[PDB]
């Protein structure tokens, strides 16, 4: 099931990076940087632009990205992709 | 990039089934049934289907649009995430 | 070991897989072009698009107006798709 | 699976893999062009003079770099070449 | 091609891959059990687990209290995990 | 990924692939157990011999094989394999 | 492992896959040759006359069939063509 | 799609992978020939063969005697190997 | 994992894939041997042999003359094939 | 494609991958045989036990293992495996 495996990849990827330092279940600036760089290179197409992104994702303003904020982020990307299918 | 491919699969799967009948960009009961059966067998009679169709269709237009589809997938991801909390 | 050279191969070979089916072996007629787009570029068209949208496409690609799509017209068409993809990166 | 749609992906992605290394992130300098040809199009390619002759041909707007549009023309040119094979070399 | 027969093979072979490293060749000491869980069952332990939780586990598996994990104890442990997984289906 | 984690997955999923076909969705009847053994464990495996096995596995004597009895069975096979290494 | 050794294997085996169908097991008749060209070398080649011209060219000992040797020459000849691409004319 | 077309491609490409390393870019010198044989045809050469056996081989393939193996001489060599392989199907009469 | 251990697996498993089809579950009758050779060793038989060449072979493999090929007779056969292969490595003397 | 023919290929090739290392290129000396067994048949091998094995295989007693003696050895392992099916 590509779809079930896709969910697996989404969930597992978060934890591959979140558990590196500090809170094991939350992405700090550094870990977020790794994940985006290694896992979503197409999206990231500089430190200031990173900060603007980190700010956007961290909606509860605790300086880190939890799984929930991570899902919202991925949905956002999905949202973009979907625009292609409706035919701009 | 597994993750970028994962997003691709999520978005593409929706349209593989939504465009079969009626509104090309929305899942009717029949299309949703196919997608769940063929694509999410681990998650899944007719009553339980109706309860699901009802839950996902938050704007109550009798069909599942992409946005409602995303919420549904987030929900599943949410459950998977619980496992990782030890 | 060369995705790009393989990609060119796929681009060139795909044309001839469909063009040589009927009529002129080196040109795509409305029917052959319909097959290629449907089977090979489903993301560009999408299902059951009304014959009118096909005609508008067929018209746009056939720049020398001979009612068929030759390899040169086919490349322009692919370039055009590439161009669109490139906007994503830009 | 769509070999053709993946082929287009490879064509566009390969450009950016090399163009974003130095300088203008959306254009290929002599150096980046040299990597791309060497690693991605070995079949097509070597002294520095032949490279210069090539860089010169590709850079039609004469800004010393190869933009995506110039790149597409280049790839089409290769495809053109390939196409001659299918027509028995007329 | 029998996934299930291969799966049984993997279960039996993985044990011996780690048990035969030191001491009793047919039993897992604290160190050998640490490797197996870290390398082979990362989802169960979650990376970099501290020493106390390890000890609590080593204690739970070693039902005959000989300070090591024999194949039989190992199977119970895997059954346990399988039980866990099974809950998801019901 | 992890051969061993995948191996547990296959063990658990295989059971359900056959248990949910008829009757109790979480138990293997004689018929379902026949399928699983035949298609999935051909090396291990005559109606009488089948009855003798069905009898051995069904330790709580409810005429079917639940997941717990299943794992004991697989453990038994593992046990056999282990003897080779010794 | 060894693409090249595998390539020699494919060359040799493919011949036999078709030669053994009818008549002499170790030679290609017009029909078996037509199959091999159509299914195995579609880029090289359909109308009858051009087939005859080919069968004529390959069958250098003129026994109406294509033996393995006459096959090797044919394949070498194709390789020669391909080589011209590298040998930048 | 076509094992046989791919086979010819590998045949032609492998030549050039080794011939363009040094000297004439379109011919195999003793050294390039030894690489190709060793890395691409290990079954033919077997292993740890003597500089003399190599010389005998280099000598056999270099029909026009210019001390290098060209594409044409290379085709003859592979045909030759092909011939041997063919004997197996012919049951080694 | 280990090509060689997997090879032995394939050798033993294949025998039983065909022997257990009819009659004695642990021996190969004319018919089951015909399937095995055709489906599993096509290179050895070549293509569509006459029934007579099959009989000559069945005869050769069945050393104990019980009209069937047991696992031991099977091994001898496979070793025989290996022997042949080995001649290739030994310069074909 | 043919597992069985590939299996014969592996059997024959493996021998020569080790025999041609030192001395007679077409025979296995004690050292070469040790390598082959260690690296290729780890499941079989439980200095003295090695000597007992070397002695058993070397039926013509020339202090090395030739291909024919190698086939006998492999057949022997096959016999062993066959007992399982029987
Ligand atoms: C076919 N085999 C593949 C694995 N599957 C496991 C089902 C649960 N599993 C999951 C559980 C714990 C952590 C991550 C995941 S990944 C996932 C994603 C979506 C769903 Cl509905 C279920 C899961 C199904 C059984
Ligand atoms: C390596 N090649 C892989 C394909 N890439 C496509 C980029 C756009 N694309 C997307 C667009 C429309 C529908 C589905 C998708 S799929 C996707 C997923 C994630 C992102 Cl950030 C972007 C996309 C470009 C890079
Ligand atoms: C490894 N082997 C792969 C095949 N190669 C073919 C060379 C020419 N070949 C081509 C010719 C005619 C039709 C399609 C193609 S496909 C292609 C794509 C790009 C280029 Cl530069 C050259 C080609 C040569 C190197
Ligand atoms: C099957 N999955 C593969 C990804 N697809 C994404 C659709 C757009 N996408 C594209 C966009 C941006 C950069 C590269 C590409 S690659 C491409 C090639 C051809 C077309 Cl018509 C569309 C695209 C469609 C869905
Ligand atoms: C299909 N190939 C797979 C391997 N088979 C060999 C039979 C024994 N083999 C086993 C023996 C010793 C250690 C681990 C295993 S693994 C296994 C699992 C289940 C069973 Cl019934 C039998 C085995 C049959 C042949
Ligand atoms: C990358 N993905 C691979 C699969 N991972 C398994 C996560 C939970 N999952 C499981 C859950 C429900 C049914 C079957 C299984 S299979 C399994 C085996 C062992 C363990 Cl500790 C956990 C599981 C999660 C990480
Ligand atoms: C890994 N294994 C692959 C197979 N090998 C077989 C050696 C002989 N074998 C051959 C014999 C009869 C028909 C086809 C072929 S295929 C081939 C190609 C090139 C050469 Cl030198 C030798 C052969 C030995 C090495
Ligand atoms: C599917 N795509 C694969 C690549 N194809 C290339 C066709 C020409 N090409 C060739 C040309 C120059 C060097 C090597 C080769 S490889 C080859 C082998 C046999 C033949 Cl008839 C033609 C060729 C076209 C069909
Ligand atoms: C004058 N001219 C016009 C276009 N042609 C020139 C080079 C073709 N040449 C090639 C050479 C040998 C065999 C097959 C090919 S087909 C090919 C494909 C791609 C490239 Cl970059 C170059 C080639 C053929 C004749
Ligand atoms: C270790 N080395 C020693 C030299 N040996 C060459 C003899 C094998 N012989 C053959 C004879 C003459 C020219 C080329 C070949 S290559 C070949 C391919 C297939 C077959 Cl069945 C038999 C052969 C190959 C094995
Ligand atoms: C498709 N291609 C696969 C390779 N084939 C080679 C046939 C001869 N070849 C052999 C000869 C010398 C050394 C190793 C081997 S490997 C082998 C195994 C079984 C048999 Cl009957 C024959 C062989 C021919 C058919
Ligand atoms: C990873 N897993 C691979 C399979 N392993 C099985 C061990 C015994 N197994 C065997 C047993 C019974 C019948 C056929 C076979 S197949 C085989 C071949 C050679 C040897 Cl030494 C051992 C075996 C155990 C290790
Ligand atoms: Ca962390
Ligand atoms: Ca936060
Ligand atoms: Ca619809
Ligand atoms: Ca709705
Ligand atoms: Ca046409
Ligand atoms: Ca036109
Ligand atoms: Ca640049
Ligand atoms: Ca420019
Ligand atoms: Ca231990
Ligand atoms: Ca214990
Ligand atoms: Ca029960
Ligand atoms: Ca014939
Ligand atoms: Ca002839
Ligand atoms: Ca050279
Ligand atoms: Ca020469
Ligand atoms: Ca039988
Ligand atoms: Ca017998
Ligand atoms: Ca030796
Ligand atoms: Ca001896």
């Amino acid at each position: 099931c590509p779809l079930e495996k896709a969910l697996d990849v989404m969930v597992s990827t978060f934890h591959k990076y979140s558990g590196k330092e500090g809170d094991k279940f939350k992405l700090n600036k550094s870990e977020l940087k790794e994940l985006l760089t290694r896992e979503l290179p197409s999206f990231l197409g500089d430190e200031a632009a990173f900060q603007k992104l980190m700010s956007n994702l961290d909606s509860n303003r605790d300086n880190e990205v939890d799984f929930q904020e991570y899902c919202v982020f991925l949905s956002c990307i999905a949202m973009m992709c979907n625009e292609f299918f409706e035919g701009f």
